[PDB]
């Protein structure tokens, strides 16, 4: 696509593909999640990026800490969806990347997303606050006045997610990543976690309901040779509490919540 | 994309995406396989197939993949535009063939090509059957009459008989299950998932040092949503050759067999 007239956001139109849709012939939440990360990459490339000059000298990367997605209408197979994305500072806590999905024909908002990214060393995996010299390097590509995709004060994207208590109501055990699940850098794609979380949602809910909200908290990366267990409990529209953990020791890697509506 | 001037083939340009590339920052063979099935679906839709005829719908009949052969000379890089041209052709009452040609949008050179053999089957009973004349006439008007082969060679590798892998296998990837992302719109496992499962038993060292040049896959059975697969591999060979076997974890029922050919980077 291209940067908007002010250079402070990026837009891209995607045509939804045959293998990108589910049983309802509309894009899956993982296809939407894939399209959000693609428009985010093109926005970074269009302004010279995904690290700054300081970041590569210090072996620093932006890592996902939290992802929140709300979908009102899933684009059908053959439909064009327009996604607009931008970044914003959260001082020294990290960066936020926001998205707005629109119907290319009507112009209506059909979905929206927000993500929280934190600075981390590539080698030790130790968290880090954003330095001023780093902030100066990317502020010129962000709106100065706040531009929020989810502007509601105390909303679903900032809610504290509790840890799921054993025994879980549902579970999908023995989940492993394949080469298609890794990115260009050999790490498991952040979208795979969405898929693994939804694997423990019972098929009856998937057949009768539509996923409206998904909030995911990223605690630890699943390695190529790791095995995950996906756990789910109904906390309620249908509401679920989720937990991804290592098959062996039970080390937590993700926690989240989903909200579904009757079709 | 669109049908060509004669309406006997379809072309589409795809821009390669960030999540669609592997370690070498070029499209994976599963991304290529996904793009081939996407250009095939748009070709069917552009001539009124949204993918059976009136006779096929009335008789609960569908086209199923029996064999897929893909040969790649250059994998498109992240950001590159790849142009795929696809067409179909009759093989009398045996079935249909769908062929593909991948081209570099900048140079116009052929960077890859594929051929597939499809057979008619009843959706419910899963029993194969020959292409009837009533069906043949309904789709012949969308195929070239003179043969148009992507792999025309006198002794091409797309028609070679694949043997069954003998136990013990040299390599293996056990306990492979499909997730919802592996199913298509009809809830059946996507034919591309089998390519990935086959490659899961190729050792990582081969993937890091070699590039996949040829892959031939034979489809014997479909893996159900609640099935578990075992991927087996044995080296049969500057170039590396492998013999593959996908089978059910339990009884050892065969679902796929294939071969791969790799070349040093
Ligand atoms: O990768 C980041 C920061 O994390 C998150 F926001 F994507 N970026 C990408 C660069 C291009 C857009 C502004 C710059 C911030
Ligand atoms: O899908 C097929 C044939 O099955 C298989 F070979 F792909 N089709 C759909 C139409 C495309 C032009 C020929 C028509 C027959």
């Amino acid at each position: 696509g291209s940067l908007t007239e002010d250079g402070l956001s990026y837009k891209e139109k995607f045509v939804v593909r045959s293998y990108e849709v589910g049983s309802n012939k509309t894009a899956t939440v993982e296809t939407i999640a894939n399209l959000l990360q693609e428009v985010g990459c093109n926005h970074a490339q269009s302004v010279g990026f995904a690290t700054t000059t300081t970041m590569r000298k210090l072996h620093l990367i932006w890592v996902t800490a939290r992802m929140h997605i709300e979908i009102y209408k899933y684009p059908a197979w053959g439909d064009v969806v327009e996604i607009e994305t931008w970044c914003q500072s959260e001082g020294r806590i990290g960066t936020r990347r926001d998205w707005i999905l629109k119907d290319s024909v009507t112009g209506e908002v059909t979905g929206r997303a927000t993500s929280k990214w934190v600075m981390m060393n590539q080698d030790t995996r130790r968290l880090q606050k954003v330095s001023d010299d780093v902030r100066d390097e990317y502020l010129v590509f962000c709106p100065q006045e706040p531009r929020l995709a989810f502007p509601e004060e105390n909303n679903r994207s900032l809610k504290k997610i509790p840890k799921l208590e054993d025994p879980a109501q549902y579970s999908m055990i023995g989940l492993k990543p394949r080469r298609a699940d890794l990115d260009m850098n050999q790490h498991v794609n952040n979208v795979t976690y969405i898929g693994w979380v939804l694997e423990s949602i019972p098929q009856e809910i998937v057949d009768t309901h539509e996923l409206q909200v998904i909030t995911l908290d990223y605690r630890r990366e699943c390695q190529q040779d790791d095995v995950v267990d996906s756990l789910t409990t109904t906390t309620s529209d249908s509401q679920f509490l989720h937990l991804l953990r290592l098959s062996g020791d039970g080390q937590e890697i993700n926690r989240g919540t989903t909200l579904w509506r009757k079709k």
